[PDB]
């Protein structure tokens, strides 16, 4: 190619110019500090978003979202945002909540992430990004812009015929994700989302499929009573192993459990509080430095586990609830500021839509693996010597890249019950 190698590269070198400027903390040893920053930024809108989503939903419905997948489509946007079309991003995204170093070069630092992230040792541990910008070919976009996307997040913008060709567009971007994701991500935009007045469209969807590292075996997952906060209960596969895991109990009995996958750098993260107390109650009490503690207070043990099969997914349009939570000007023809994409070729240039999805369906084998059909039995009798973890009432749920301490994927099993 032309360029360098963006990963390896340094900011002392790619010169990356924004349009528009917006001018200790024990760091584990053997750490990027600008990468690490970048992250707990991440994590901030995360836990931050979550909630929010939360209350919108009903405590007895499943939840699933990708705060990783939509901080890096936002952070593309704001590759060329300006004004207050900039200010809500930084603010809304927790980007103003770290060093105005890491605050400045986000483009260059997220761009190190996707380095540490998309490599891979691609043993059962794949994860494929699908972020991308459609704007209609109505329009020159600044070729500055299209280059530094395409180093830093790999995809540039994307001309699509919206005003003549709205369905035909739909699918040219729709065929593009369900591609991405191993035709697995199907039907990213719906019929009657984009018509011939769309814009500019904001598509993110992330997909991990994994094994793992210490499989269950399908003659021990069980039919067992699953319990759901609106005190009726359900049956559900419960899938049964002991070994080691990491587990710590924490405030009012609230076990945290993690089970890796094939390569230790990607885990689940269950978040499970005792039978009496209210997820709710956790959903509200969970801080990014909460997860954090727990996470690090987190222990290998000698342990039993029951987790049930299941399938937690949903396609989201971010646009509602991200205005709602303060994201404004990027959605308002009027008031949105896009200098860096577009000068003002047919006129304000503004998100039209955003589209989310993304799913996660866990069993035996890992993460999108080998499903199993083999009968279900029933019953299971007490195990002795020891009792056991059972996520057999709502847990939260968090699949984290752990090197680059990253939540990917975060969500709640409240209801695993037969489809
Ligand atoms: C296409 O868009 C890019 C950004 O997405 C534009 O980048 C230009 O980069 C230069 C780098 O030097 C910017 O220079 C300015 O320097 C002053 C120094 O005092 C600083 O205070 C500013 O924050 C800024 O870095 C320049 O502002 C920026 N765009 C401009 C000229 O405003 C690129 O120019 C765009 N190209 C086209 C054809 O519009
Ligand atoms: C970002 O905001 C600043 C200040 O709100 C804008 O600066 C003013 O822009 C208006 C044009 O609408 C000019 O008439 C003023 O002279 C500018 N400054 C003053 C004295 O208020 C700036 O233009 C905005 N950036 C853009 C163009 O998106
Ligand atoms: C996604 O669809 C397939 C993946 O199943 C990709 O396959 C390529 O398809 C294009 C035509 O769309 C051919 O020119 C290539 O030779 C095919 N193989 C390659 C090089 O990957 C396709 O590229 C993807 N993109 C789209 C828009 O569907």
């Amino acid at each position: 190619g032309s360029p360098v190698d963006i990963c390896t590269a340094k900011p002392r070198d790619i010169p990356m110019n924004p349009m528009c400027i917006y001018r200790e903390q024990k760091i584990p040893e053997a750490t990027n500090r600008r990468v690490w920053e970048l992250s707990k930024a991440n994590s901030r809108f995360a836990t931050t978003f979550y909630q929010h989503l939360a209350d919108s939903k009903n405590d007895n419905d499943n939840i699933f979202l990708s705060p990783l997948s939509i901080s890096t489509a936002f952070a593309m946007t704001k590759l060329g945002a300006c004004n207050d079309t900039l200010q809500q991003l930084m603010e809304v995204f927790k980007f103003d909540t770290i060093s105005e170093k890491t605050s400045d070069q986000i483009h260059f630092f997220f761009a190190k992430l996707n380095c540490r992230l998309y490599r891979k040792a691609n043993k059962a541990s794949k994860l494929v990004s699908a972020n991308r910008l459609f704007g209609d070919k109505s329009l020159t976009f600044n070729e500055t812009y299209q280059d530094i996307s395409e180093l830093v997040y790999g995809a540039k913008l994307q001309p699509l015929d919206f005003k003549e060709n709205a369905e035909q567009s739909r699918a040219a971007i729709n065929k593009w994700v369900s591609n991405k994701t191993e035709g697995r991500i199907t039907d990213v935009i719906p019929s009657e989302a984009i018509n011939e007045l769309t814009v500019l469209v904001l598509v993110n969807t992330i997909y991990f499929k994994g094994l793992w590292k210490s499989k269950f075996s399908p003659e021990n997952t069980r039919k067992e009573l699953f319990y759901k906060a609106d005190g009726e209960s359900c049956s559900a596969s419960m899938m049964y192993q002991e070994g080691k895991f990491r587990y710590r109990r924490v405030a009012e009995g609230t076990q945290v459990l993690e089970l890796p996958f094939k390569g230790d750098d990607i885990t689940m993260v269950l978040i499970l509080p005792k039978p009496e107390k209210s997820l709710a109650k956790v959903e509200k009490e969970l801080t990014p430095e909460v997860l954090q503690e727990w996470l690090d207070e987190l222990e290998e043990m000698m342990l039993c586990v029951h987790m049930p099969r299941f399938r937690i997914e949903d396609g989201f349009s971010l646009k509602e609830q991200l205005q709602d939570m303060g994201l404004v000007d990027l959605f308002s023809p009027e008031k949105s500021k896009l200098p860096g994409i577009v000068a003002e070729g047919r006129d304000d240039l503004y998100v039209s839509d955003a589209f989310h999805k993304a799913f996660l369906e866990v069993n035996e084998e890992g993460s999108e693996a080998a499903a199993s059909t083999a009968v279900v039995i029933a019953g299971r009798s007490l195990n002795p010597n020891r009792v056991c973890f059972k996520a057999n009432r709502p847990f939260l749920v968090f699949i984290r890249e752990v090197p680059l301490n990253t939540i990917i994927f975060m969500g709640r099993v409240a209801n695993p019950c037969v489809k």
